[PDB]
């Protein structure tokens, strides 16, 4: 809502005795229900969302090194130790060195020796969770009336559905009402799930994924990093020295490994670019309005001429300026003699309240070489319309 | 050279006929050439080296963007065109937009855009050509007198090779000299070959591998970045809108694939860590000093007791306090009672040529119980040893 102007859209038709009518909502993507003798609604999947999700993890992808101690002792003087060993954030390994009288010592063996460099995580990504319960829904709901595109931001309704609320209302001023009895799914695309966040970024990652990340995390109360040893080199001690590296940035390998995960997006809250709603959609409360209204008689003109829209329908923007509260007669006929209308009117019962006014029509118009006739009299306008 | 000190070290025993000696030299590792009433020759390879190599491509690992900029045609307004399109540090791309009523655009359909924005390398690594007819051996040649090993860095003669040098000589003062005739080997290790660096760190790379990496790369000269794609993101249009966006730091996953390559290093000049030389080396010019001096009769001390190696020999260091110039005995016998040598003397023929002289010995004893015997007279020294 409002379909017109969102590419992928689906028509729906309500039946006659039929109270409930069915429909999947996805992202970027519409639906029109329409039934005989009642207000089309214009239904969409507008965002779903989850508010304060609580933070799993963090993992490191890029990692300084600072201040490298080294102790060194001859054999047989036995084991090394630095100081700065059995501190916390501090990356530290155990080896051999060969040494003998070459380098310092005077016995030929293995001398022991520690290395410890200062671990700081330059750059890292956040891990919350993903609690499928807390998962909300928010849906556009929009009637199909003679609304100029500039004024759908101001017609639209919007309802949230959580894992599980009830039915919902949305009452129209005029045309009466409709239910919404929405089921959410969050299943195959809310399962085993991390939000995952790199700066500005953001995805749906799997769990398991996460947590086997060959990267070090920590747990966001104690900044304490757990397996520092994936993003820290010890290259083999040559006698005293040895040199202890920073592996490289792994933003690359991360955000390729990220490729295809459903995007996430924060707005002051994170949006989730993904998921779908089945929805079932009460339209017996629905009514059509200004069914008593006289006829505007008064020249019309079109503000906007019929154009295709693409899916199948035309539409077209008339201006009112003189006709007191009136309908609209809009017919798709195969001949300007023949009233027989052989179109289908998506806005069904258009109107025109104000002088002035700049009423949307919308009409599914038949395969073959017609005619739009809107207005009687001369008044009346025509438009030669061909559908292949 | 000096091959004590070194731990990977092989033993090559010279033939009373024999002239040439084979022996491969590999870097951290060491051959002591033995030939009978002859010096013994420490020969190793120092260092491989490439100098003044020449530039072949750069390759980008870490790109920002920048002025990006959007050209939006509406459906039938024709093809989208930017200005900033086909400078040339600029990465562009040209796609189609859904447009409508919903968007500005007056028809539904594709309206044409563009995207550019300005592409700077942030941080990118250098690849040099492998000349294989360049590269250059360098291998220390010393002899097995009683020197220091604070004086070993004193008495080091050094060799370079071309990929085709001749023999070369190397004199020694007092024991002739000896050849070098070595051929090197520079096929499966520098075949298809580039030095890549990046900041410190550098490393040979597979020529092919260099050049199939999906990342933007230059030509030293021209500062034009070319396939710039490889760093940029452009999401599909909104409507007006395109977001263009580069993607993550290369360094991680670059660092990654070379894992294995084997490593390069500068100062002030390329050092190369691997590589081998076949060599042959000739002995019989090589003769033994101070076989006429007179023996040192007067009490000896060590400075530094006999000491395992590890290569099965042992070490000790003798100061000479009053023999003029004079030859210093060595045996290992199997009994104090006994002068029958056992043991074999690495460092052929020991020798004092001034007082207070610290002169190091290596042997070789035999297997079991034995002991070292230094000098004669009460003034000799024992020393107990258990080979197992």
């Amino acid at each position: 809502a409002h379909c017109i102007g969102i590419t992928d859209r689906d028509f729906i038709e309500g039946v006659h005795g039929g109270t409930w009518v069915s429909a999947t909502l996805e992202q970027d993507k519409c639906v029109t229900v329409m039934a005989p003798d009642k207000p089309s609604l214009d239904i969409s999947l507008e965002t779903v969302a989850i508010d304060r999700p609580a933070e799993v993890r963090k993992v490191c992808y890029n990692a300084v090194l600072t201040h490298v101690k080294i102790n060194d002792k001859c054999p047989s003087t036995g084991e090394a130790h630095l100081a700065e060993e059995n501190e916390g954030d501090n990356a530290c390994k155990r080896t051999y060195s060969d040494r003998g009288w070459g380098n310092g010592c005077g016995l030929f063996g293995k001398g022991s020796i520690v290395a410890c460099a200062k671990f700081t995580c330059a750059k890292s990504m956040s891990l919350f969770e993903v609690d499928q319960t807390k998962i909300q829904y928010v849906i556009r709901a929009q009637l199909h009336v003679g609304a100029k595109q500039e004024n759908w931001n101001t017609d639209i309704k919007t309802l949230k559905f959580d894992a599980l609320s009830g039915s919902q209302e949305v009452e129209f001023i005029g045309y009466g009402k409709a239910t919404l009895e929405c089921q959410v799914q969050t299943a195959v695309d809310f399962g085993n799930s991390y939000i995952a966040e790199m700066e500005t970024e953001s995805w749906i990652v799997d769990r398991q994924w996460a947590q086997d990340l060959t990267l070090p995390w920590q747990s966001g109360s104690g900044g304490v990093w757990r397996e520092m040893h994936h993003l820290v080199e010890f290259e083999p001690p040559h006698a005293a020295t040895i040199r202890v590296l920073a592996l490289g940035n792994q933003e690359g390998s991360l955000k390729t490994a990220l490729t295809g995960a459903m995007r996430v997006t924060k707005d002051t809250l994170y949006k989730l670019h993904g998921g779908h709603v089945s929805c079932r959609v009460k339209l017996s409360a629905l009514t059509l309005k200004g069914t008593s209204y006289k006829i505007c008689t008064d020249k019309m003109f079109f503000v906007k001429n019929p154009t295709d829209t693409g899916h199948g329908t035309v539409v077209m923007q008339v201006k009112v300026s003189k006709g007191a509260p009136c309908r609209i007669p809009v017919i798709v006929a195969d001949d300007l003699t023949a009233a027989i209308n052989k179109g289908i009117l998506v806005t069904v019962n258009p109107i025109a309240s104000t002088n002035d006014d700049e009423v949307l029509i919308e009409v599914n118009p038949p395969f073959g070489d017609s005619y739009i006739i809107v207005g009687r009299g001369d008044s009346r306008l025509t438009y030669q319309w061909h559908k292949e």
